[PDB]
């Protein structure tokens, strides 16, 4: 059984067969559709032998495939390999070329993911030997001194030890590698980044001083084996940060605003196989908008909006003057700006879509379909005139795939 | 089961209940979800005598607790009457009292329409007496006079009789009363709007003179009871326009852009018991991008964006420089600015947005949800910076509704 999605702006009509290919569960219903539910239950976050095998098997079949090798001896003795594993280990461990092909994969199928297009040219670091939030430490500053590269991004994952029991899990208890801290005031307003209030308590209360400041990094919040998580503060010289100004309005700089370079996930769990990797901190390059309108712009985060309308001069007593679509564009103008003069890579988002559209279509002439999530994949700004609003788009789960996962602070049991 | 929604940027939640009486079906399933599709089978659209009753007594048993009245004296007899009339005629016919409830509840029900916080205030005008196109033209007319109102807008639907057999479908060809021409210029490119290119040659295949401007006001391609349809000018007196203008470049007004006051939904069709009502134009007052993101600025459109950044003398060479976005904004200031001007209701997208959240709540409340398609509620610029970006939508169909249906000239046998 086909299916068609069609693209109303060029008339183009693509057939997707790889849904068929689906296992895991969407949420919806045929009476309900949670299409628009940020969490739901399926695609957030131990396994008995029972239903491991099987996993491993699909996973295998699907690696021999890849390499044309589907049915041969290798591929049977492999199966073999694995299944005696199973039976005397419980688990099992993935060869150095099936760890790479499943962190690809997993970036492959992530539908919500609109940089898809590089998902093949992904650097995959093996931190399965790591046993020590020190060594946790080490591998994610090796980590972030090559993804940045002197501002010349290079995709990267690091992978930590898999799941055993669930209570040896390696965590990297940070949301990203580098983000900003965020402080409540007794005033109630809040001094940071909203967004990482809670975080920097944990942190703060685990013993790191803060600066209490507007732009802190924070520090790294490593558990290794399931011990209680330790503090390490990454070296300024490996974090990258672009101060922000704007091509015309010279006072944009006084407003001290800066970013960090590097986009680096940290709390999602990769399954590659039936097996489930806790800790595998991944990293790309920002699309413009996840700084300018999401970061900077959110009425819950920086919330700049109202201060570059008024050094502007906007007409903020009616909406309908627009001064915050207004103030928005020339944020993000000076994003993108302030990154590209500092050589430090940056993608818009009419860049980044015209990709992915590209990207897309030839998911379906050599794989048979793409999953993508319309509601993620269309950008937070002037979503119509790009060419993605205009596409149809099915979702569906593929494995290997990132999946999210409970905060572990709402999880872990602490030694003390 | 009893399923919740939240709100990301307030943490507000609230439960969905309304839900569990969804009828009809999505489109998706748990393995895989069409939520961006634009038209699925099921939101497009006789009866056997069986399917029929069931249809109308779930209608009519929420009708009846609406009024306070369910598992009463009138319920059960008008229960019975319409089961009688069905027996032997196979159809059956709306009271007045009932008709406007359905239309009220078919806008209500209407997941993708953010305007939806009006949707009591509606005017039903009764057109089931019409017999002919020149009928139907004046019911249209007097609808637009009436929906336009000297420019302080009012919301209004006219419903014409319902399906019987379907070889005596009452349609408007046109997809709203008022929309632009659109021409193929013998060097390739398009005059005018381009959506309208098929039905303005439909027009001119069947006779209509077109004056081949860049805004000419299409006629009207009325279908009374199966018939061939018939071409009706809509007296310009009744279309109000509005001249597109900018409260800070004066050089705007030079660009000679114009748009009309009354958004008129012509071709849908409006299901209510059962029964079918294949011709149901409907009004309101527009969102402000409707106009001037899609109408405009879609390349499939009026794609006026390469004109209008290049009078704003902007870099137009690296797409990072953002002059897309930089227009588009100007563009739709305008567009308030010139109906503002002009004393024509319209709304800006904050608006309407906030008050489809409160709309929300409202549902919420009163009725235990509201189904909404946020691939649609969400409008088509500025997106995160409207409060309905970071709210959770569930999704379902519910009735009395509003179902696409086929264009008639694939159908019609002419
Ligand atoms: C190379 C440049 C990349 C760009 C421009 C990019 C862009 C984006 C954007 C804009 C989102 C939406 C997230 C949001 O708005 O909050 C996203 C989601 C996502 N990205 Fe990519 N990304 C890149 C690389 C990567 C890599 C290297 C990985 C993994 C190896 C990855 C995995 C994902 C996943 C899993 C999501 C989904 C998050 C969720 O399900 O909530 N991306 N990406
Ligand atoms: C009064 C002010 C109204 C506003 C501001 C408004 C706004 C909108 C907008 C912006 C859309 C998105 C469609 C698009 O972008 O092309 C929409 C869809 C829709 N509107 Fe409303 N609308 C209003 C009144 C009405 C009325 C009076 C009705 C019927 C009684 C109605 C029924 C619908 C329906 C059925 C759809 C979606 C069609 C579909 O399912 O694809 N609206 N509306
Ligand atoms: C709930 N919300 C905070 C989710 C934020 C979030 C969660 C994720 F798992 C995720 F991969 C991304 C994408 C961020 C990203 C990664 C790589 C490159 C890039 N340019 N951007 C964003
Ligand atoms: C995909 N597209 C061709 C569908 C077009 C379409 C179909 C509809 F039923 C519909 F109600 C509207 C909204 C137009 C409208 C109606 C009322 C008020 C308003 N401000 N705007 C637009
Ligand atoms: C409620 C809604 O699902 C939520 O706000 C989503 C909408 N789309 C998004 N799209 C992207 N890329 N990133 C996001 O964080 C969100 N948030
Ligand atoms: C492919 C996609 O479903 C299509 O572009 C939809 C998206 N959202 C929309 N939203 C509105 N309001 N109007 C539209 O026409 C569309 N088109
Ligand atoms: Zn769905």
């Amino acid at each position: 059984r086909f299916l068609k999605v069609k693209n109303w702006e060029t008339d183009v009509v693509l057939t997707d067969t790889l849904h068929l290919k689906s296992t895991l569960e969407t949420g919806c219903t045929e009476h309900i559709c949670m299409g628009s539910i940020m969490l739901p239950s399926q695609h957030t976050r131990v396994r008995t032998k029972d239903q491991l095998f099987p996993l491993a098997k699909e996973f295998l079949d699907q690696y021999y495939s890849s390499i044309k090798r589907f049915g041969s001896k290798a591929h049977m003795d492999r199966l073999e390999e694995v299944n005696k594993e199973i039976e005397s280990t419980s688990t099992y461990q993935l060869k150095d070329t099936e760890l790479i092909y499943g962190a690809k994969h997993a970036w492959r199928n992530a539908s919500r993911c609109v940089g898809r297009i590089q998902w093949s040219k992904l650097q995959v670091f093996d931190a399965r030997d790591c046993t020590t939030a020190h060594g946790m430490f080490n591998y994610i500053c090796n980590h972030v001194k090559y993804a940045t590269n002197k501002g010349n991004l290079r995709s990267a994952i690091t992978i930590f030890p898999q799941r055993t029991d669930g209570k040896h899990d390696f965590r990297v208890w940070n949301s990203q590698l580098i983000r900003y801290a965020g402080y409540k005031q007794p005033d109630g307003s809040t001094l940071g980044d909203p967004a990482n209030v809670q975080f920097t308590e944990i942190c703060i209360q685990q013993g790191w001083k803060a600066p209490r400041g507007r732009f802190d990094v924070l520090p790294l919040l490593l558990q290794a084996n399931g011990n209680d998580p330790e503090l390490f503060q990454i070296p300024p010289e490996l974090v990258l940060e672009v101060p922000i100004r704007h091509p015309k309005f010279d006072w944009f700089k006084d407003l001290g605003l800066k970013w960090y370079g590097l986009p680096a996930v940290s709390n999602m769990l990769l399954e590659i196989g039936g097996l489930e990797f806790s800790a595998c901190p991944f990293s790309g390059w920002y699309m413009g908008t996840e700084i300018g309108v999401r970061d900077y712009c959110d009425n819950s985060r920086y919330n700049i909006l109202e201060e570059v309308a008024k050094k502007m001069d906007l007409d903020m007593r009616k909406t309908s003057s627009l001064w915050k679509d207004q103030a928005l564009v020339e944020i993000n103008i000076a994003v993108l700006y302030s990154f590209q003069s500092d050589k430090v890579t940056i993608v818009d988002h009419h860049s980044a879509t015209e990709s992915f559209i590209k990207h897309m279509e030839n998911e379906y002439r050599c794989r048979g379909g793409c999953p993508a999530d319309w509601v993620w994949i269309v950008p937070p700004m002037s979503g119509s005139i790009t060419p993605v609003f205009h596409q149809e788009m099915l979702n569906y789960r593929l494995t290997p795939s990132f999946e999210y996962q409970p905060d572990p602070w709402n999880t872990h049991v602490w030694k003390g």
